[PDB]
């Protein structure tokens, strides 16, 4: 339908703020803007867009946007050099598929180093200081660092710090035949990761839940997580800080960068209108603020608005780690990379393979046939369909108990503050009467004290003249 903008954005984002920016776009141009949040739009959009229908604009991470363009679902955006300068240069690389821009960057997301301020006022700036910092904290019944070691997304920051990379990115493209997994840099990064486990500084069987709980309970001093986990730490009432990830051999850690992007439908009749909306209404200070006020975006690609968000050290550390991080490729071959590195880490942490053997097979399995891997996943999904469907229900059973625990926390924080605001309001009215009665009393006691001195002088002048005439009259 030409002449009307339809926007699809996930339900966990600030869509109400996005609708307000749409109403502002409608108040100026008269074009209706309807912001919807359908369920599972990452899988529903690729089907509706292929048949012509669908939204004019769709919001989602840039990783899925790669296959969208290969399918022909996203139109090539055309921002001028002026607007390209409004966003950080590295964010455009995440929305560039096949050398052409196919999405507008909105928000930037990357892993950071979260530390307990009560245990560590000064967090370590280097990975080499953690072994000695853990030996110190082990004497006091705690540990230094505990983060997810199962998925390679959490272990890549250390593995790629010395010179690792998924696929080499050049001229705006990706070389599936050039995987940077078994080089001298990745070998040192993974060796130091394994040496941390062999020296009993980390346990190889630590996943996401084990790490999130150990930090919330105050048992470990540090953890590695993204802005999505800040809510869970706020409920634990742990004085935590979000800082830059440690360096390894002088080089900073390289976490994968995820960019929330807004793409224009390739079959949309309102491509020019979507361009006016995204560049001149959404990607502005007033626009992004309306969305961030409804649901925080974290670090955003807009420079002018990142300055104000960067006053929050947590968002400032996320953008710093993102700029030092690695743009996550949107190439479908990435699936082979995820599976290859996953087994490379697990086999190296369990002693199945050495660091050299694990990375050697990983660089080979990264170039594995993707369709063969998909069929391999289909065979295992059916083979373990029972325990898997029970695991998914258990995670949904714990997510409802973990979102009710947050609702109970903000209910507690809203109750104590609303009661403290009325409690101080009573004291302000208490001393207001206590000082009003003190003013009425002290002002009328000093006033009468002046009448005491004036009347006493009148008495002194009257008794002295009455005595004067009483002595003058001699009998």
């Amino acid at each position: 339908e030409e002449g009307k903008l339809v926007i699809w954005i996930n339900g966990d984002k600030g869509y109400n703020g996005l609708a307000e920016v749409g109403k502002k776009f409608e108040k100026d141009t008269g074009i209706k803007v309807t912001v919807e949040h359908p369920d599972k739009l990452e899988e529903k959009f690729p089907q509706v867009a292929a048949t012509g229908d669908g939204p004019d604009i769709i919001f989602w991470a840039h990783d899925r946007f790669g296959g969208y363009a290969q399918s022909g679902l996203l139109a090539e955006i055309t921002p001028d050099k002026a607007f390209q300068d409004k966003l950080y240069p590295f964010t455009w690389d995440a929305v560039r598929y096949n050398g052409k821009l196919i999405a507008y960057p909105i928000a930037v997301e990357a892993l950071s180093l979260i530390y307990n301020k009560d245990l560590l006022p000064n967090p370590p700036k280097t990975w080499e200081e953690i072994p000695a910092l853990d030996k110190e904290l082990k004497a006091k019944g705690k540990s230094a660092l505990m983060f997810n070691l199962q998925e390679p997304y959490f272990t890549w920051p250390l593995i790629a710090a010395d010179g690792g990379y998924a696929f080499k990115y050049e001229n705006g493209k990706y070389d599936i035949k050039d995987v940077g997994v078994d080089n001298a840099g990745a070998k040192a990064g993974l060796t130091f990761l394994v040496d941390l486990i062999k020296n009993k500084h980390m346990n190889a069987d630590t996943d996401y839940s084990i790490a999130e709980a150990a930090f919330n309970k105050g048992e470990t001093a540090m953890t590695i997580n993204g802005p999505w986990a800040w809510s869970n730490i706020d409920t634990s009432k742990v004085n935590y800080g979000v800082t830059v990830l440690p360096t390894f051999k002088g080089q900073p850690s390289k976490p994968f960068v995820g960019v929330l992007s807004a793409g224009i439908n390739a079959a949309s009749p309102n491509k020019e209108l979507a361009k006016e909306f995204l560049e001149n209404y959404l990607l502005t200070d007033e626009g992004l603020e309306a969305v961030n006020k409804d649901k925080p975006l974290g670090a955003v690609a807009l420079k002018s608005y990142e300055e104000e968000l960067a006053k929050d050290p947590r968002i400032a550390a996320t953008m710093e780690n993102a700029q030092k991080g690695e743009i996550m490729p949107n190439i479908p071959q990435m699936s082979a990379f995820w599976y290859a590195v996953r087994t490379a880490v697990i086999n190296a942490a369990s002693g199945r393979q050495t660091v050299d053997e694990a990375l050697k097979d990983a660089q080979t399995n990264s170039g594995s046939d993707i369709t063969s891997l998909y069929k391999k996943a289909g065979f295992l999904e059916v083979l373990f369909q029972g325990p898997l469907k029970k695991e998914e229900a258990k995670r949904e059973k714990e997510l409802k108990k973990q979102q009710r625990a947050e609702e109970k926390h903000r209910k507690e924080l809203l109750r104590q503050e609303e009661k403290k605001k009325k409690e101080l309001k009573v004291e302000e009215e208490r001393q207001r009467r206590a000082e009003l009665k003190k003013q009425k009393e002290e002002e009328k006691r000093r006033k009468e004290e002046a009448r005491l001195e004036a009347k006493r002088r009148k008495e002194e002048e009257r008794l002295k003249k009455e005595e004067e005439i009483r002595l003058k009259e001699e009998a």
